[PDB]
């Protein structure tokens, strides 16, 4: 059924032809089952399989890393050699880096939370209904419930279905909807049907909704909607149908796997063409498969000489070192990659409440009628200072203090903020101080009560524990307050009826003490009390009180205004039926206006800087609250997100505004937007959608159910830390003080971790560009090889590994949030950046391979191997430059090798200096700024010789330690990097592409 709650009991009974009485028969249940099924949201899926598993291996680099192994396994096994320590390592190394990445992947021990599990956590296990079948309230199990049967709820339990209240039982029923919304005050329900066919959960006032505890009361109504239809099942398949998209940078890394998996190949493809002359003199000899090998060999190296294996494991550092970074700062971030997007975050949509502002409200001013007369009268206006909770404060008139009490109608004006008021103040002994009790604004209404005191009562010679709530008492003893109408969005007040306590001498019969918002109730005054004298209200007067009204609203004091009233001849006790919520309405007519009330919630001491900063950033920040527009518009003036004299007739929408806007209209309105007033419920998602119409990464603030659906769907989503635990598991960061300029705070953070993982990442990969240059030379021109592949891993994880990690470290440029947003879309290596790390990419490419030919030619060992041919025969069948000797032995020994990676190691420690900045020298950019860089760069070659000469190492890597002579070329050869760096470096200049 579904607008149950537009409906009476009877035309819902009637729906499905149930006595309210008997209940469902067990047909109509196995049958209305059938057509309905189970009150349960679906399940879901994910556990300790076989999935995980292979899908951990389904990305591309994991792959052609897996299938240099499914070669090497086999190409180590037919190589000669009388070792066996040293044939079982790569097949080994490389199957252990990818069951290594693979266990610190199928890792969910962790990061396993899905927002909507914790959506079947709200929803209880059993519930008790009412079948034909007994005459017993049979507590079946919540999941056999259906649309239909009439179901019965009580204290403490919690709501199984969304039900239409019946008949209420008790004295009054009330439950805690905070679930959905977050406000923990349960609400009064009634069975009166809400007629608007589209009313708003918060406004279905006979309905109760399934997750919702009873707070008080107990009542029997008829099931609705069960299982999916429901409002929580109706959020739940809003996140179930939403998928975020992958982040930026994750974007990245997968653009270059596609890209590099192709050049991978298409270098292999080179290969088999280049051999031209291979294709006619391999004569006899069996080598058509032992020669063949040599096209294997040559793609477990060239494969893994362009895999940087070890970024998976930088970024991942970098990044749980900025979590708790940014954790000490109030900032806690859940998903790992989301501190790379909240850096391209380009608007922050946030509550004013609680975040924008501290949520202390406390009474500024107040005003009550001074003299009426011939259309034209006056006031009288106080201010009130104090902005705490405690009742330390004065009041005072034309900056003086005066007695609040020598003012007749003050008087009256505190008599009715005190009995119409659900909520007292409390001084908390073991903390220190008083603290509120309920409605934290009421509560402010209270405090006013105190620090006014119009009976003068004694309160100076009274404890803090027990003067807090002495002069509301007081007044609560002049007057018995019988039964109360609680709030409502349709008449915007509330009343209390009173009676005259017998201990009294000033009763004139009962009375009503109404209190709302302006507009209504002033609207139902048909009079105004001028001091104890009651008058016709006119005009000129209902002109003068809503002038004063306006002011404070929009002002620059941002003022919530209440106006206070009573009804002096209420009906009689007997012609009100309090059951009939909407008819409170007329029973607080024919009133008499007292006075008015403006209260402040002070927008928080560092947001109006954070405002700030984000223009700076180029972040435009959206405040959505639940002021009116006009004071929405001030309060945004106010904190800076609007200039103090700036045009906003089209940038600040209130919800009904925006929904009256076609959907061209309502998108065209967000990319202009910054302030929402009393926005609907959907609009948070609305909103979002729109901002991202507009390719913007947006950070959208919440907490409850309610916005759940946003936060997963808005970039980042931020709960807060006083949230509902679905709104956190749904949120991509938790503000742990719910603190708006936290948010800011973590932008510029995050906004620097990239920045620095942009370098190390450039780096780490910039090397690689190298690698595999040498590895085509090395297999081009000769086989001179150089870099082995079981020696180019311990180069990826360690010799340039360290360093990246380092400058996960580099210190943060200035202006960082002087500059606009990112841009997703920005690739980390193009244009002149493409050229420079293309040639340091290449000439790192002409320094490996060369530390093995421009060696021999020139070297101490060779007096006749100058000018080889080493191109020409490799297989040495026979013998020109050596008749009858032993050197055909060389083309495999630690001689041309253990020099080139020394050199390789040597001009990456270069390069990693190369990456500190783009455009700056490192005579700008001192290279020892870094001071984490440089105890890498050491504990980088404190790791070379130890592979160099603890014999234990310097053999399995093919190796041995070059004398100082012939180690002094690995200088000349490496060293000048940095020229052809800086040169390009320094040429930045002419091209102001930087
Ligand atoms: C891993 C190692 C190597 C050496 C590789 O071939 O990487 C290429 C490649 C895949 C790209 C290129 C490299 O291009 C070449 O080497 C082309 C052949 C040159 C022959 C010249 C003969 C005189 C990157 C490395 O290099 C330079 C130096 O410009 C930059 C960048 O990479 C990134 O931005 C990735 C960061 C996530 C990518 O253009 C990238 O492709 C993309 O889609 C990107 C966006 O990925």
């Amino acid at each position: 059924m579904e607008a149950a709650h537009s409906k009476s009991t009877e035309e819902c009974l009637a729906y499905f032809g149930v006595s309210e009485t008997t209940g469902l028969t067990p047909d109509q249940v196995k049958r209305h089952l059938e057509k309905y099924g189970h009150n349960e949201l679906p399940a879901e899926e994910g556990k300790s399989l076989w999935e995980l598993v292979i899908e951990q291996f389904e990305d591309l680099l994991v792959r052609i890393l897996l299938l240099a192994a499914c070669i090497s396994f086999v190409l180590a096994w037919f190589e000669e050699g009388e070792e066996t320590i040293t044939a079982f390592v790569e097949p080994f190394v490389i199957l252990l880096i990818l069951i290594a990445n693979a266990i610190v992947g199928v890792w969910q021990e962790r990061n396993a939370e899905n927002a909507i599990e914790a959506l079947k956590e709200y929803e209880p296990e059993m519930g008790k209904v009412y079948r034909a079948d007994r005459k017993s309230v049979q507590r079946i199990k919540a999941r056999d419930i259906v649309p239909g049967d009439i179901v019965e709820v009580a204290v403490g339990d919690k709501v199984p279905a969304d039900i239409r209240i019946l008949s209420i039982k008790s004295t009054t029923l009330r439950v805690d909807q905070s679930i959905l919304t977050g406000e923990s005050v349960s609400v009064i329900k009634h069975t009166e049907p809400v007629p608007d066919p589209r009313a708003v959960n918060q406004d279905k006032k006979n309905m109760l909704f399934s997750g919702t505890n009873i707070a008080a009361g107990k009542a029997l109504g008829i099931v609705a909607t069960t299982g999916v239809s429901t409002e929580i099942g109706k959020i739940r398949d809003q996140m179930a149908a939403t998928e975020q998209d992958k982040t930026p940078l994750q974007q990245k890394l997968d653009e270059f796997g596609e890209q590099l998996s192709k050049v991978i190949s298409l270098i292999c493809v080179a290969v088999w063409l280049i051999n031209i002359g291979h294709f006619n003199d391999p004569v006899h000899g069996g080598s058509w498969i032992r020669g063949a090998i040599y096209y294997f060999k040559i793609a477990v190296a060239l494969a893994v000489a362009a895999i940087p294996e070890g970024l998976p494991a930088v970024i991942t550092t970098c990044l749980a070192l900025g979590t708790r970074r940014m954790a000490k700062k109030n900032a806690i971030v859940r998903s790992l990659p989301s501190v790379e997007t909240l850096g391209c975050t380009s608007v922050i949509c946030s509550d004013k409440t609680g975040t924008l502002t501290t949520n202390q409200m406390s009474v500024c001013k107040m005003f009550i009628i001074d003299k009426v007369d011939g259309d034209f009268c006056s006031l009288n206006e106080f201010s009130i200072t104090g902005s705490t909770y405690a009742p330390e404060g004065e009041v005072l008139k034309n900056d003086k203090p005066i007695r609040s009490g020598q003012f007749d109608g003050l008087v009256e004006l505190a008599t009715i903020c005190a009995l119409c008021n659900d909520s007292s103040l409390d001084f908390n002994e073991t903390k220190g101080v008083y603290e509120k009790v309920g409605e934290a604004t009421e509560t402010a209404l209270t405090t006013l009560v105190e620090k006014m005191n119009v009976f003068n009562t004694e309160v100076r010679n009274l404890s803090k524990v027990e003067r807090a709530n002495a002069c509301n008492s007081v007044i609560r003893q002049l007057m018995k307050k019988e039964f109360t109408l609680e709030f409502s969005r349709d008449r915007k007040s509330m009343s209390v009826y009173c009676s005259p306590a017998k201990s009294s001498r000033a009763a004139v019969g009962n009375k009503m003490f109404v209190k709302g918002a302006p507009e209504g109730v002033i609207d139902r005054c048909n009079y105004v009390r001028v001091g104890t004298t009651r008058v016709p209200m006119t005009g000129p007067v209902k002109e003068k009180i809503l002038s004063v009204i306006k002011e404070w609203g929009t002002g620059r004091d941002t003022l919530r205004c209440l106006a206070l009233a009573t009804r002096d001849t209420p009906p009689k006790r007997e012609e009100m039926v309090l059951d009939d919520s909407s008819r409170f309405m007329e029973y607080e007519t024919d009133l008499t206006f007292v006075g008015v009330v403006g209260m402040l919630d002070p927008p928080r001491k560092e947001v109006m800087g954070s405002i700030q900063l984000c223009r700076d950033a180029g972040i435009r920040v959206i405040m959505i609250t639940g002021d009116n527009k006009g004071t929405a518009i001030a309060i945004c003036r106010r904190i800076g997100i609007f200039g103090e004299n700036e045009e906003v007739a089209d940038r600040a929408y209130t919800g009904r505004e925006f929904d009256d806007l076609p959907l061209a209209e309502q998108r065209e309105a967000c990319r202009r937007a910054c302030c929402f007033a009393r926005v609907e419920p959907s609009h948070k998602s609305k909103i979002v959608e729109y901002l991202q119409s507009y390719d913007e990464i947006t950070a959208m603030t919440g907490d409850g159910v309610n916005d759940a659906p946003a936060l997963k769907k808005a970039e980042i989503g931020i709960a807060m830390g006083s949230g509902t635990a679905v709104a956190k598991t749904a949120s991509e960061m938790v503000l742990a003080d719910d603190n708006f300029s936290t948010i800011v705070a973590a932008v510029e953070e995050g906004r620097a971790i990239y920045n620095n993982m942009k370098q190390f990442i450039r780096y780490l990969i910039s090397s690689n560009v190298g690698e595999v240059v040498c590895i085509f030379l090395t297999a081009a021109l000769g086989l001179p090889e150089a870099l082995i592949p079981v020696q180019l891993l311990w180069v990826n994880l360690v010799t340039d590994g360290l360093p990246a990690t380092a400058l996960g470290f580099n210190p943060p440029d200035l202006d960082i949030m002087d500059r606009p947003p990112r841009s997703p879309k920005e690739p980390l290596i193009s244009g002149w950046l493409f050229f420079r790390y293309m040639a340091i990419g290449g000439y790192v490419g002409a320094a490996t391979v060369g530390a093995a030919a421009w060696w021999f030619m020139y070297a101490e060992d060779g007096p006749g191997v100058t000018y080889h041919q080493l191109t020409h025969f490799m297989q040495c069948t026979e013998d020109h430059p050596h008749f009858e000797g032993l050197d055909c032995e060389i083309f495999e020994a630690p001689e041309p090798m253990t020099m080139a990676l020394s050199v390789l190691v040597t001009i990456e420690m270069c390069n990693a200096l190369n990456s500190l900045s783009e455009n700056q020298s490192l005579m700008r950019m001192p290279p020892w700024v870094n001071i984490w860089l440089l105890g890498s760069i050491c504990l980088s070659m404190s790791l070379h010789f130890l592979i160099l000469y603890v014999d234990p190492l310097p053999m399995i890597f093919k190796l041995k330690a070059l004398d100082l002579t012939q180690w002094l070329m690995v200088l000349k050869i490496s060293l000048p990097v940095i020229g052809l760096d800086e040169i390009l470096k320094f040429i930045a200049r002419n091209y102001l592409e930087g």
